[PDB]
């Protein structure tokens, strides 16, 4: 529709945050809208008008999980390298990922009705995404300032 994909491997461009605490002991996941018991991380979509893959990552945060931070650092991208359903490869999502340090998380925002969200240890956090079947998204946790303990 209005969607962004990359000239090269016609990949569907994303950007998103990995939203930690002040202390880095916690990031903020949100659950799925299609899948409602995965819990990924704030991601969506770039759009043609939007200059930088920052601010359709603070967009996407804000409108998705209420989150307002400042990004303390990229992180770099990742792919989605899932087969088409036609399979019985292209990647079918490139991912911009940044770091933010959340400032604050609002009770109401665009999809507070649609969506659950709660801050995750590390090491819980490491098993959502591996339950979501989302190890790009473990990848981009991973590059994180996130502490392993
Ligand atoms: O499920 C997948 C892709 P995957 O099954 O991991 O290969 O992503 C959907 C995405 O559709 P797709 O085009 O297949 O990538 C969904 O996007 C589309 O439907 C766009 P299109 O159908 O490709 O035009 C949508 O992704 P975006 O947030 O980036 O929009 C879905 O996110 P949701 O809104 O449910 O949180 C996202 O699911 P998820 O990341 O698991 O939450």
């Amino acid at each position: 529709e209005n969607q962004v994909y990359s000239p090269v491997t016609g990949a569907r461009l994303v950007a998103g945050c990995i939203c930690l605490t002040p202390d880095k002991k916690q990031v903020l996941m949100i659950t799925s809208s299609a899948h409602k018991k995965r819990w990924i991380v704030p991601k969506g979509g770039v759009e043609k008008d939007e200059p930088n893959y920052e601010t359709t990552a603070q967009r996407e945060t804000w409108e998705e999980a209420g989150c307002i931070g400042k990004i303390v650092a990229n992180l770099g991208t990742v792919e989605d390298m899932r087969p088409p359903k036609d399979w019985n490869h292209p990647p079918r999502t490139e991912f911009h990922f940044y770091e933010l340090e959340i400032e604050n998380l609002l009770d109401k925002f665009p999809e507070c009705h649609k969506r659950h969200r709660k801050l995750y240890s590390y090491t819980e956090a490491k098993q959502n995404l591996i339950d979501a079947k989302r190890p790009e998204l473990l990848e981009a946790l991973n590059r994180s300032a996130i502490i392993k303990d």
